[PDB]
């Protein structure tokens, strides 16, 4: 189990054909997996550091891990300044001994693919005329529990301000720094900067970091988000480039039988012109294709099985890796979730849904990875073929769903969303998403302050 440093999850097509020799000849598995942080791991290694090094990737004492940032921003241009950022800042916190990993990401409204309330330290950029002038500060998100340990819990991030883009560093290595001295040190289940921040208080805690940076923060500048989902398909950047975003169920890149999903991007890396963007949701952007290149790209993406259409629904879901590899798993995520989201699909298609997506999630153990602590439904694996059910995020991630069953199987998490999704299809509102509906509807109550409402 190796795992790479790759900010942005920014990776060129000579590192592509590197990592994908790698997995094929050195590895139990065979396959590349993408990870919901932006980076990829291989399975089962069998000199890994040198093939890395030798183009250029580094694979992270350490309590860092991977820094976001915004892999397909609407207004296109921003990319290159924000990812500018995420760089500099990974650098920048590169070996202090943290008590637990610390979590970092560029966030580039109205998009937060990134899923921010998930990290310890967001940057929200701000945009004035196409060029980013600061960042407004969130800090505190962290998404591990322990099952029926109510010390524990999920928490959203807290808005400290608005800081200029000067302050930047300063201000990272002030955050790190404070939550590195008052972390915990008797408990290291107590340690995340979530629990830091509910001890000392938010104020305290802004007051020491602005005491630190040699700063004061400004008032937190508008910012909104519409979205966490890839724009998958074809997308216009800058220029005459164009962005093509495969989806990836799982992020499990392996040749599969009529799918040759790893030999396909092997073939699209030895033409690609640019490189390729590794997505928070687990997919794949071929990066600043020419509009020259357009049918090319997509003739071998299509052969190759990687422009395969899935419903919206599919689209929007994830799992965590879990078993066989995960020592932590309690219950299948990554292998669960395909023949899940069929039930799933044909309960939209059932409800005249099929169009509609809910996010959701299934994360293997409490530990979060599959982040199903921020989904509309999320089933947080319990034990073989067992989850809790969890209901009432929504479609933005700005809200940890209260569990609604605990302990039960996939025949009766589906009895109940086939009732659910029957009920939101005729009660809701124009517009109105999965989570909203269940909430207003009265159908779960909602997690208003998680430190102290999330247990019931
Ligand atoms: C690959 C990935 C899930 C995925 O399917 O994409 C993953 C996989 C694992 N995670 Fe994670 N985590 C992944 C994102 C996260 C997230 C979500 C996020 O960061 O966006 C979380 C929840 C947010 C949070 O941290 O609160 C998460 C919270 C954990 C925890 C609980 C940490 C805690 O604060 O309590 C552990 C266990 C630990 O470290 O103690 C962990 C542990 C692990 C390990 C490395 C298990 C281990 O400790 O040996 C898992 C490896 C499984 C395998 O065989 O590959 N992982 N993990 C993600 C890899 C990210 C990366 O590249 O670094
Ligand atoms: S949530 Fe649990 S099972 Fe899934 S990858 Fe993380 S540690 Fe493993
Ligand atoms: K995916």
């Amino acid at each position: 189990l190796l795992r790479c440093r790759l900010p942005g999850g920014v990776i060129t097509t000579k590192q592509w054909q590197a990592i994908d020799k790698f997995a094929g000849e050195n590895t139990i598995y065979g396959s590349i997996r993408l990870t919901n942080r932006q980076t990829f791991q291989f399975h089962g290694i069998l000199p890994v550091h040198q093939m890395l090094h030798s183009v250029g990737l580094d694979a992270l004492n350490d309590m860092n891990r991977n820094v976001l940032c915004t892999s397909n921003p609407y207004e296109s241009q921003l990319h290159a300044e924000a990812y500018e950022w995420a760089k500099k800042i990974s650098e920048h916190l590169l070996p202090t001994y943290l008590p637990r990993k610390f979590k970092t990401t560029v966030v580039i409204p109205p998009q937060n693919d990134i899923d921010l309330h998930a990290n310890d330290m967001n940057f929200v950029a701000i945009a004035e005329n196409g060029k980013l002038v600061g960042f407004n500060l969130l800090v505190g998100g962290g998404l591990s529990i322990e099952h029926g340990n109510k010390k524990t819990y999920a928490r959203t991030a807290s808005e400290f301000g608005y800081l200029p883009l000067e302050h930047t560093l300063a201000v990272a290595e002030a955050v790190v720094t404070t939550q590195r001295d008052w972390g915990n040190r008797t408990d290291r289940k107590n340690a995340k900067t979530k629990y830091t921040l509910e001890r000392v208080g938010v104020e305290t805690f802004k007051a020491e970091v602005e005491r630190r940076a040699g700063i004061k923060f400004e008032p937190i500048r508008p910012y909104e988000f519409t979205g966490r989902g890839d724009r998958i398909g074809w997308v216009k950047g800058i220029d005459d480039n164009w962005h093509l975003t495969l989806f990836i169920e799982n992020g499990r890149i392996l040749d599969y039988p009529a799918r040759p999903l790893k030999t396909g991007l092997l073939e699209i890396a030895k033409i690609h012109k640019g490189d390729f963007r590794i997505t928070a949701n687990q997919n794949l952007i071929i990066a600043g294709v020419p509009e020259s290149e357009k049918a090319k790209i997509e003739k071998i993406a299509k052969e190759s099985g990687l422009m395969n259409a899935v419903t919206p629904q599919r689209e929007n879901s994830m799992a965590c890796v879990s078993f066989p590899t995960c020592p932590l798993a309690m219950a299948e995520a990554e292998r669960f979730l395909p023949s899940f989201i069929d039930n799933i699909d044909n309960l939209m298609a059932k409800h005249g849904v099929s169009d509609e997506h809910i996010v959701m999630r299934v994360t293997g153990c409490p530990n979060g990875c599959g982040r199903a602590m921020l989904a509309e439904v999320g089933l947080v694996g319990k034990a073989p073929g067992r989850y809790n059910l969890h209901l009432g995020g929504n479609r933005i991630g700005t809200r940890i769903p209260r569990m609604y069953k605990e302990n039960i199987t996939e025949p009766e998490i589906l009895a109940s969303l086939d009732e659910l999704i029957g009920r939101w299809a005729k009660e809701r509102e124009a517009g109105e998403g999965f989570g909203d509906f269940t909430v207003r509807a009265g159908i779960i109550r909602p997690v208003l302050d998680p430190a102290r409402d999330l247990w019931d």
